[PDB]
């Protein structure tokens, strides 16, 4: 079995490696990444996502989030105020301002170590979940906003025809924006590229050793999981490296620089922080080892996690049998 600690597999494809995406995805596999949840992948350097980031300021957040903790240094969760929209350029100086600027630091590790004691005592702004793409329409290799749909692997593995689309999204974020513990919807890989800026660091649980990250998690918030059997689905919690350690949770930790691939795998775990100002492209995809997780993803019904248009046609395919419970949830 190739990488059975589940370690995080770094890889630098070659141009000529990078014209085909579903292969080098079937590749990474073949050598064992997905056993860790998440790879990381450095673009062949002749390689460019667009000429210049000079001119997206102007783009506009429509709905930045203030994100207040509760709990905690280690064990906290998060919840989103919406706050007045602003541009690019209005949020990259919020970010720059003394009130929300990296604090002066030694290296990731130091940084790290500030984001885990003090994070609870801020409230950083996020512009998160932004439809649209800064990939440039003549970059064909690994553009986000170009990849093969989910609904046509469905259709392509499985033989039926599905409405919905599948389209990127941004995320502009600064010192202490946080993600928070969760899987993908429908248990998909996503693929992120930190386009620019200031770094992402990430913590990951090996796909196997999932349901161990969520026994902790009913533990820690017992309210939640009262409330919801797959409350992880809200995206509002979070646990510390410290604390992962102290309950023998598996999991690994990686930093994400600008021009840098991240692929998270069918039921990887992830969470993570941004360093400081920056701007990142995700956008979630399937291949044919997907279908079978999608089929056996959990779902949140209790009504919290209220999630995309595409979503139902996923759950009403592989999931019949749920289908009307979360549908309810939906409504
Ligand atoms: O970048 C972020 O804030 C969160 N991204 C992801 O969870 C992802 O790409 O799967
Ligand atoms: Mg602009
Ligand atoms: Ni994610
Ligand atoms: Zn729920």
């Amino acid at each position: 079995a190739q990488n059975p600690n589940c370690n995080i597999m770094i890889f630098h494809p070659t141009k000529e490696e990078f014209n085909d995406f579903d292969k080098y995805i079937a590749y990474m596999e073949s050598q064992g990444a997905h056993r860790a949840g998440l790879a990381k992948i450095i673009p062949p350097k002749e390689w460019k996502a667009r000429e210049t980031y000079d001119n997206i300021s102007e783009i506009l957040i429509a709905t930045p989030l203030q994100q207040v903790a509760s709990g905690r240094a280690g064990v906290f969760t998060q919840y989103h105020k919406k706050k007045k929209a602003m541009t690019v350029g209005e949020y990259r100086h919020l970010a720059n301002s003394k009130k929300y600027q990296t604090p002066p630091h030694q290296n990731f590790e130091d940084l790290e170590r500030k984001y885990w004691k003090n994070r609870i005592y801020n409230s950083p702004i996020y512009g998160a979940d932004i439809s649209g793409s800064l990939f440039d329409e003549n970059t064909k290799q690994w553009n986000l906003g170009h990849l093969g749909t989910i609904q046509d692997l469905l259709e392509k593995e499985c033989g039926v025809v599905i409405e919905g689309v599948n389209t990127p999204y941004l995320y502009f974020g600064m010192w202490k924006t946080t993600f928070a513990w969760h899987t993908e919807d429908m248990d998909l890989y996503s693929i992120n590229y930190l386009h620019l800026g200031e770094p992402k660091t990430w913590y990951v649980v090996p796909p196997e050793h999932g349901q161990r990250l969520e026994r902790l998690a009913r533990e820690l918030f017992p309210g939640s999981s009262r409330g919801c059997g797959a409350f992880l689905r809200h995206k509002v919690a979070l646990i510390s490296p410290t604390v992962l350690k102290e309950n023998g949770i598996p999991f690994n930790r990686i930093t994400q620089e600008a021009g840098e691939f991240m692929v998270t795998f069918p039921y990887g775990y992830h969470a993570g922080f941004n360093h400081g100002f920056n701007c990142a492209e995700a956008i979630n995809f399937a291949t044919p080892r997907w279908i079978d997780y999608g089929k056996m993803a959990s779902q949140c019904s209790c009504g919290e996690a209220r999630v995309t248009f595409s979503m139902d046609a996923f759950v009403r395919i592989l999931q019949p049998e749920r289908y009307d419970l979360w549908k309810r949830g939906q409504d």
